[PDB]
């Protein structure tokens, strides 16, 4: 396995999502951030099914950087409890990997 | 690796893809399901490629209900054969896998 | 885990991301391509913040077919150091991955 890592998250609207996005990539804590709007997500909460617009964020970043990345965004986020699932990398292309590397802190 | 998952499943349309989530929350089979809908799937059928709308579902559950979901999906989906592929998780925010594992049957 | 594998690349237009999506198929190094597009990428380059509109790609393939798939996208793609990430599958449904496997043989 590769040391590079695919953190799934979601905020309620582009204006949140660019935000964290901007701020993460200036602490360095990721290589790129990729933004997927217009988004349904469906889940219960407190007991009601709940249908909202949302934006994907797809953060890409490694190992090393992992726990940082995590508390940052969990500490600069709209949401009390956000969605943060780090998706493990088996492979990757050697240069694309070498530039994200080289991109974080 | 933690026991969440994300099941990744295409449907033809947002209304197909919308009944699917909405049961299978019901069932209490997955936590939240996510969908991103104007993808668009190329992939041979028949021997024909072919090019077509589709809405990209992500499934946010766990390992322990990860059968149950695959089981139920393909029992209640417009194809014959969906995509259902299982990605792992290897961690996540401890408040969101609590959540998580919480909403699950 | 199945043979399975879900590839992550970016391209700049739908444009570039279906002929990309059509060679792949052709060589039959993936089963199918799901192209998200309309997204927004984050990312420093050259020093500065760019904020820039992708389209977001799924390479369904498998691991038998993986070094093959990413040296093909490496050789075809618009730009010199593509997003090439590999994600690993741990299960998936017996009669998609029987199809997915098929394809490529
Ligand atoms: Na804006
Ligand atoms: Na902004
Ligand atoms: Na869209
Ligand atoms: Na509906
Ligand atoms: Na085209
Ligand atoms: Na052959």
């Amino acid at each position: 396995y590769s040391n590079a890592i695919v953190v799934l998250c979601t905020a309620p609207d582009e204006a949140s999502a660019q935000n964290l996005a901007a701020q993460v990539l200036g602490e360095k804590l990721a290589a790129c951030v990729t933004l997927l709007p217009g988004a349904t997500s469906l889940y219960y909460w407190e007991g009601k099914l709940e249908q909202e617009y949302e934006v994907q964020l797809l953060f890409k970043s490694n190992t090393d950087h992992q726990q940082a990345l995590l508390t940052y965004i969990k500490q600069h986020h709209p949401y009390q409890t956000p969605e943060l699932l780090v998706l493990p990398v088996r492979d990757g292309d050697k240069d694309y990997l070498s530039w994200l590397n080289a991109s974080l802190l």
